């Protein structure tokens, strides 16, 4: 599809079955959200952004339904204001930034 | 032209003659700068990023060049680990997100 910009890009994708409206966003490295319990097996790390790092759960080989396509990914989960699909996921579903 | 994610979406503008690095964010709903001053004469604003909010120095009608473009936007000056181009700019510069 084609996101204009006029509004933000935000998308309902399914993250192993949960339901969760993101943020597609060119600008973060990686997917951080919040809301979705993926157990006890991350690996922890802590990210930057504008006001500081946060701490975050990192949790590999997640099945995600965004799109009508459907991908693995990484994603991380942390006390993250607004829900992101960053690079990492968008790079998966071959999207793109055009002029 | 075509941006694939898979590098971050960085290029060179040139906000009111000064050459700047910024990423193309469509994350962002404003652009927001830091490493040049743009003058006394601002408006101040708060705006969220990830680990919390800042203040910002908002300047209107700043000439901006970045693709092959001349436009005029409302800039930002603050505490960014990176400079940003957001929504406002890049639907002015006409700018998509595609699947
Ligand atoms: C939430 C994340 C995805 C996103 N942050 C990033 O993309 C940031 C952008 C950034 C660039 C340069 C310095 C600091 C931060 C990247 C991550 O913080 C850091 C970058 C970094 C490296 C070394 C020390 C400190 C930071 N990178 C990261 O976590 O993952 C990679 C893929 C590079 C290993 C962000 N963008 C906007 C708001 N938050
Ligand atoms: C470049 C900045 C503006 C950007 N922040 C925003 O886009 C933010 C964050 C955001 C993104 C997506 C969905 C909801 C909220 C919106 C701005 O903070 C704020 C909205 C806001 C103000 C006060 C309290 C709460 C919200 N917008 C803003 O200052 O500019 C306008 C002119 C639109 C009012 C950011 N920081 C890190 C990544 N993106």
């Amino acid at each position: 599809p084609q996101f204009s910009l006029w509004r933000r890009p935000v998308v309902t994708a399914h993250i192993e079955g949960q339901p969760v409206e993101v943020l597609l966003d060119t600008g973060a490295d990686d997917s951080i959200v919040t809301g979705i319990e993926l157990g006890p097996h991350y690996t922890p790390k802590i990210v930057g952004g504008i006001g500081g790092f946060i701490n975050t759960k990192e949790y590999k080989n997640v099945k995600i339904e965004v799109l009508g396509k459907r991908i693995k990914g990484t994603i991380m989960t942390g006390d993250t204001p607004i829900n992101i699909f960053g690079r990492n996921l968008l790079t998966a579903l071959g999207m793109s930034l055009n002029l």
